[PDB]
C-alpha cells in the first residue's frame, strides 16, 4: 500500500487548468507568449493553493513561505510540465495545458525552439527513469525546499525538519517498486541528482524569462501581476546567485 504522506500529496495535487488558448488562429510569437503567461498565472496561483494544504508549510514563517514559493515557481512549472508531457502524450510532445500542447513541428516553428528543447529533457529524462507518481510527488515537494536564502529562513529549524521528512518520505517511495539495497540506493542517487541538475535547467529559463520581461512591450507580450510580482521580487537575485541553492551531492 502508499505511505500516508504520498496518498495525502496525490490528494491535493491541482485540477487540470487550460491555457484559453484560441487556437483557431495561427500561432504568432505575441499570442504564444501571451498564452503562456496566462497560463503560468493559472498554474503559479494553483501551486500557491496546493502550498497551503501541504503539511508542513503552513507552519513556516510567512515570509519563508512567500520566499519559498518566489524562489521555486519556474522549477515547479517545468517539472509540472515534464510531468504531463510524459503521462499524456508519452513524452513526445510539450503538453502546456490540454488546449496548448506543442509537438516538434509546432516547437520549430515557436520562435523558441531551443528553449521547448531545453525543456523537454524533463519528460524525456521522466521515459528514461520510468518515474513513478509517487516519486514525482516527493521530488516536487523538496523542488519547493530546494533553495533558501543566503542568511537562512527565519523558520530554519523548521525548514529542516520539514525538508528531511520529505527526503525521507522519497526514500519509501523509491522502496515502493524498486526492491534491493543496491537498487534503491542508485535510484535515491538518480532521482536526487536529477534535482540537482534542475538547477541548471532552470537558470536557462530565468534568464529568457527575465531578458523578455525587460523587452515586454517592444516584443507585444503581456506579463501578469502575480508573474511580475514574482519577477521583481527575486529573479535579478537568484540570477545573480545571491540565494543559496541545495545540491544532494558534490
Ligand atoms: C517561452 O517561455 C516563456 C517563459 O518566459 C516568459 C520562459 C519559461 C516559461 C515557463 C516554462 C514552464 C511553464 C510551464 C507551463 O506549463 C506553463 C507556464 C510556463 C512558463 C511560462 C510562465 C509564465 C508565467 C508564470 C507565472 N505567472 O504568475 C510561470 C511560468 C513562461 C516562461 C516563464
Amino acid at each position: 500500500l502508499i505511505p500516508p504522506l504520498i496518498n495525502l500529496l496525490m490528494s491535493i495535487e491541482p485540477d487540470v487548468i487550460y491555457a484559453g488558448h484560441d487556437n483557431t488562429k495561427p500561432d504568432t510569437s505575441s499570442s504564444l507568449l501571451t498564452s503562456l503567461n496566462q497560463l503560468g498565472e493559472r498554474q503559479l496561483l494553483s501551486v500557491v493553493k496546493w502550498s497551503k494544504s501541504l503539511p508542513g508549510f503552513r507552519n513556516l514563517h510567512i515570509d519563508d513561505q512567500i520566499t519559498l514559493i518566489q524562489y521555486s515557481w519556474m522549477s515547479l512549472m517545468v517539472f509540472g510540465l515534464g510531468w504531463r508531457s510524459y503521462k499524456h502524450v508519452s513524452g513526445q510532445m510539450l503538453y502546456f495545458a490540454p488546449d496548448l500542447i506543442l509537438n516538434e513541428q509546432r516547437m520549430k516553428e515557436s520562435s523558441f525552439y531551443s528553449l521547448c528543447l531545453t525543456m523537454w529533457q524533463i519528460p524525456q529524462e521522466f521515459v528514461k527513469l520510468q518515474v513513478s507518481q509517487e516519486e514525482f510527488l516527493c521530488m516536487k515537494v523538496l523542488l519547493l525546499l530546494n533553495t533558501i536564502p543566503l542568511e537562512g529562513l527565519r523558520s530554519q529549524t523548521q525548514f529542516e525538519e520539514m525538508r528531511s521528512s520529505y527526503i525521507r518520505e522519497l526514500i519509501k517511495a523509491i522502496g515502493l517498486r524498486q526492491k534491493g539495497v543496491v537498487s534503491s540506493s542508485q535510484r535515491f542517487y538518480q532521482l536526487t541528482k536529477l534535482l540537482d541538475n534542475l538547477h541548471d535547467l532552470v537558470k536557462q529559463l530565468h534568464l529568457y524569462c527575465l531578458n523578455t520581461f525587460i523587452q515586454s512591450r517592444a516584443l507585444s507580450v503581456e506579463f501578469p501581476e502575480m508573474m511580475s510580482e514574482v519577477i521583481a521580487a527575486q529573479l535579478p537575485k537568484i540570477l545573480a546567485g545571491m540565494v543559496k541553492p541545495l545540491l544532494f551531492h558534490k
